[PDB]
């Protein structure tokens, strides 16, 4: 998939979010069973790269380009978009909490991490994606193809800096 199909790109990012959330959901039990071993440290490094760097770019794609274009063609999505934007703030705060547990693990491999931070993070994304993905489908249905090609070019540029 390419930025030429921007909605397929948004879904591809969601596949990454789901994979990493699945790992966060496993973390507490894996650590209890095995310790905070090098597999844990590697895994948490990769999760943190995604949520510190890539996820905010995905949120920007939605806020700056996709949601506004969706609303030109599907204004009935307004309340849902507004709630998803409120939720992005919650997603950032949940991620900050997980990030702080990751730093504690890195500093002290005997640390027992706060499982509630992990569960809250996973659940926040579950709730968010269930609301959001329907709007991706609305966008496929209602947004002209050439308008999607146009936001695709902007999204591609965001990754360069
Ligand atoms: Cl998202
Ligand atoms: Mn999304
Ligand atoms: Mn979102």
């Amino acid at each position: 998939v390419t930025f030429a199909e921007p909605i397929e790109m948004l879904y591809a990012c969601h596949g990454k979010v789901r994979r990493f959330c699945g790992q966060v959901a496993m973390l507490s039990d894996y650590i209890a069973e095995n310790g905070c071993n090098q597999i844990v440290l590697q895994t948490i490094r990769q999760i943190a790269q995604y949520f510190n760097v890539a996820a905010p770019l995905h949120h920007e794609d939605e806020e700056e380009n996709f949601f506004p274009l969706l609303l030109q063609y599907a204004p009935q999505a307004q309340e849902s978009v507004d709630e998803l934007l409120r939720q992005h703030i919650g997603l950032h705060d949940n991620w900050a909490a997980v990030s702080a547990e990751f730093a504690k693990l890195e500093a002290d491999n005997a640390y027992v991490p706060d499982e509630e931070a992990f569960k809250r993070f996973v659940a926040g994304y579950d709730v968010h994606l269930a609301i959001e993905e329907p709007l991706f489908d609305m966008g496929n249905t209602f947004i002209p193809k050439e308008k999607l090609t146009e936001i695709g070019e902007i999204m591609a540029a965001r990754r360069r800096k």
